[PDB]
């Protein structure tokens, strides 16, 4: 009884806890029948990634996107999508534009065909990743280089008018603790472009921890949260050594924040991990609950 | 761990191989198992035709170049398929009912897929899964729609489009000397090439339980006498991985001359698509298991 995450997180008042995954995931392991049981939102590991579909100008790939989101439909699953502009896994056929307005285009019709093709169907999705050096400055990517700090505003206008019923969310890493200028400076600029109308609905946190720095999203969760968005996250949420008290930590801090509607980790076993060798997840590699999963299933169940 | 693609190939074979794809390259220890176990990959899923042509004449490349990039970077040997298979089948391709229609629908997925990476692909798996357990042909959309002829044409086409790949009518449940399907897959393909239909291998999708190992050293030797140039061992897993199975596998190969090489069906135990009964030759913690030592002295 009482084993489901996402069924006690829910009841806490949250919308989700959610997984990252994909087809070969889903067709592999137990990881599917684990999803089903015990998470509410699943996330493209990998297939909505601009590498994965637009490998050249005006040319997508959704086959990986689709089964995606077929399964999480059939399952009774929330989807997310991410990340539309993003440096990383990005081809070398849009790093090596030069023209503002020939960028600006791209960049508009990448958004506009990923979020029009799932039209109505995503809860959330990561319009903006990685755009903060870690000293709070923005990342000089193609983006900003060619575009300029513009390409943010019209990344979420564009998103807003694509699909006006997702959620649309900036995500950063190393927003873990309170005092550190990337966590500060977000706040900072999320606040600043919601007051000039950017359409901004929330701050994802990108939540990859060492051992003890749980703690610490206590205080850093409830910063992002006061640059007004209407929701925060957690996303990829991993934690090497996968302590119990640095989880319940992570989790304890989003109940306590009212507008964090949830928790994502970055997949299911530990073996799947982009960090295996760290056992970061709440699966083993036998793919049983480990103590973590444990330590947060008690600290969501009720009296 | 020490390599048994270079120990495979010490004894005279071309590869010991397994599937793979990005995102298993990306995570786990897989790159590096990889890098240092196995000779040759294949696409564990990403050049499938719901992969590759999920709409008609809209192709999908992304993961499959990203293997085929990886395996040059990392100088591994590289195998393609399935190119004409019933599973994994878009929906656009399974409602054809016209005869010329569906043989030039098959026939444009082969030359597309084979034409991209042409010159780079040592094998191809043409056909797969074409038969019921009884030994005849599986009532695909293909052999209901085109006939017989479906397998002479995917075959015939698949040369043309590249004239250096081995051209691998593939099947499982070949697995057993006594099994009428094995023996009816050997006659086929003795009446093709006979008449001029190029297959130059048949690959035996070993998916085997607990005890099955032992039979392949009949069956192998037996799909060998259909004549083909090569024969393979592909998409290997055993139930169980005991030792027993796979060295008594790694034999068959060993003791049939036309048989290239021998490929597992992925790295470690979670990521197989049956993981429950742990029967990969890696654990869930990436540590080589018992039957990966046993292969290496074996092999040694
Ligand atoms: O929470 N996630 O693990 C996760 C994974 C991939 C994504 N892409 N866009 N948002 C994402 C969230
Ligand atoms: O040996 N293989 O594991 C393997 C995997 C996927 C394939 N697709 N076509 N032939 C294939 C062989």
């Amino acid at each position: 009884a009482a084993q489901s995450v996402d069924q006690l997180i829910k009841a806490r008042g949250k919308v989700y806890f959610g997984v990252a995954t994909d087809q070969n995931r889903l067709t592999t392991g137990k990881n599917a029948a684990i999803i089903q049981a015990d998470f509410g939102m699943v996330w493209p590991e990998n297939s909505m990634k601009w590498d994965a579909t637009e490998p050249s100008q005006g040319n997508f790939n959704f086959a990986g996107a689709d089964y995606l989101v077929n399964w999480a439909q059939q399952n009774g699953k929330l989807i997310g999508g991410g990340m539309l502009v993003w440096h990383s896994q990005l081809p070398s056929w849009v790093s090596s534009i030069t023209d503002k307005n020939t960028l600006t285009n791209v960049m508009k019709n990448h958004i506009t065909t990923l979020m029009t093709r799932y039209k109505g169907k995503i809860r959330a999705w990561d319009v903006v990743g990685e755009a903060f050096n870690e000293d709070g400055s923005l990342r000089q990517t193609v983006f900003l280089n060619v575009i300029g700090e513009d390409y943010i505003p019209i990344a979420f206008q564009t998103a807003r008018a694509a699909d006006p019923n997702a959620k649309l969310y900036i995500m950063d890493y190393n927003l873990d603790s309170a005092s550190y200028p990337k966590t500060q400076a977000i706040v900072n600029r999320v606040k600043q472009w919601r007051a000039a109308g950017v359409p901004i609905d929330g701050i994802g946190s990108q939540t990859h921890l060492s051992a003890g720095q749980g703690a610490g999203v206590l205080q850093a969760l409830p910063l992002l949260a006061s640059a007004g968005t209407p929701e925060v996250s957690i996303l990829m949420l991993d934690v090497a050594g996968a302590s119990p008290t640095d989880y319940v930590n992570v989790v304890n801090a989003c109940l306590n924040v009212q507008s964090c509607v949830g928790i994502s980790v970055f997949g299911v076993a530990d073996p799947d991990s982009w960090r295996a060798s760290t056992t970061p997840l709440l699966f083993d590699g036998n793919f049983n609950p480990k103590p973590a999963y444990n330590a947060i299933v008690q600290d969501l169940q009720q009296g």
